[PDB]
């Protein structure tokens, strides 16, 4: 019913509202107590932590709070209980920390951790298919070559130039007549190989939890760089090795077919209509399904990339969300004399926050008690 539909989409988005204002409000309470520690009063944070704490446990069945947001408060209540202690009062609390913060780092990684498994697996169906082809199709004389060798033989290869021609306009200019398409073939063949055995060795050499210098290289090439992204980390350089054997497993202009596949699809449609032996029909078709698992592998293979970089990006989230307010020397970064204009601003956000938070869960509580 539409109705039952109505007043669940009415529940959802004002929940969402009463999530996002309570989301800045837990932010600016945060800010507030990163500026108390850069001060020295480290007892006002630390009741600012308490009460992001406090506020999220409070309002956890009507709304959720970033994982992040809590991890950030925990870690730093944590912090100052380590070190800065006895100068904090004690609370019953202070001894689920710890697991707490342990349980909000394993909840957010989670996700991305998950994706490289799923990601990995993937991959095993579409690269067994490959070697199962591979078994199908001969190297040293492929049926292709051995068909362009009989159409010069018979000299019906200017009807297969042709056809060939006329399939690429719908590199055509690299080749006059049918030897050079089939030298022009075999280069373009073991460049595709090429392509293939690096690409695949890219993708390995970046599995398993990354080292440290892994982790930094990508923060300061393409997560948090200094100024423009560099392109130099391990995953940029694997990223521009998929480009290039993008550029030749598909057409410029991943959807559209290579010259080389609409030049191999030409040539076994020629030797379908010339009636050629039912072998070098059969070797055709397995090159095509060779080539249609060449793109699967491809798309499977970028993801896996993705899933990889995705775990390291994830773990600078989790490594930022920690971070505290730091006074700039000659992000969570303020200027030398902008210290009080940071505490003012987040001053402000705190007081809109609750104010729009009252506001909200009170339309909540409304549509909530319709069903009773
Ligand atoms: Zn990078």
């Amino acid at each position: 019913g539409t109705m039952e539909e109505l007043l669940t989409s009415l529940q959802k988005k004002c929940g969402t509202e009463c999530e996002e204002a309570h989301r800045q409000l837990v932010c600016a309470l945060n800010g507030l107590a990163g500026i108390h520690i850069i001060k020295g009063e480290y007892a006002l944070a630390a009741e600012l932590y308490r009460e992001v704490l406090r506020s999220s446990e409070e309002h956890k069945g009507k709304l959720k709070t970033d994982s992040l947001q809590r991890l950030h408060a925990t870690h730093n209540l944590m912090e100052l209980l380590i070190a800065r202690h006895p100068g904090i009062p004690p609370t019953l609390r202070d001894g689920r920390l710890e697991e707490e913060a342990k349980q909000l780092r394993e909840h957010y990684m989670s996700k991305c951790n998950t994706e490289v498994a799923e990601a990995q697996q993937a991959l095993y169906p579409v690269q067994q298919t490959i070697h199962e082809l591979q078994r199908k199709i001969h190297s040293n004389s492929p049926w292709w070559l051995n068909v362009i060798h009989r159409a010069i033989e018979f000299t019906i290869d200017e009807e297969l130039v042709q056809r060939v021609r006329n399939e690429i306009t719908s590199m055509s200019e690299k080749f006059r007549d049918c030897r050079g398409l089939q030298f022009l073939l075999t280069t373009q063949m073991e460049e595709l190989n090429k392509c293939q055995k690096l690409v695949r060795e890219a993708v390995k050499n970046l599995e398993g939890p990354p080292s440290r210098n892994v982790i930094e290289s990508a923060t300061v090439c393409h997560l948090r760089p200094a100024r423009l992204p560099l392109n130099c980390c391990v995953f940029c350089k694997a990223d521009e090795l998929f480009t290039e054997y993008e550029s030749k497993l598909f057409s410029n202009t991943l959807w559209a077919i290579s010259e080389t596949e609409r030049s191999m699809k030409a040539i076994l449609s020629f030797a379908k209509s010339h009636r050629f032996d039912v072998e070098f029909v059969d070797e055709g078709s397995t090159s095509m399904d060779l080539f249609e698992a060449w793109k699967k592998e491809y798309k499977l293979l970028h993801e896996y990339w993705m899933a990889l970089r995705n775990r390291v990006s994830a773990v600078d989230e989790l490594a930022m969300a920690t971070e505290r307010l730091r006074v700039r020397d000659p992000l969570h970064i303020i200027e030398p004399h902008e210290v009080e204009q940071n505490r003012i601003k987040l001053l402000n956000d705190k007081a809109v926050a609750t104010s729009q938070l009252q506001k909200k869960l009170g339309q909540l509580l409304y549509l909530t008690n319709l069903e009773k």
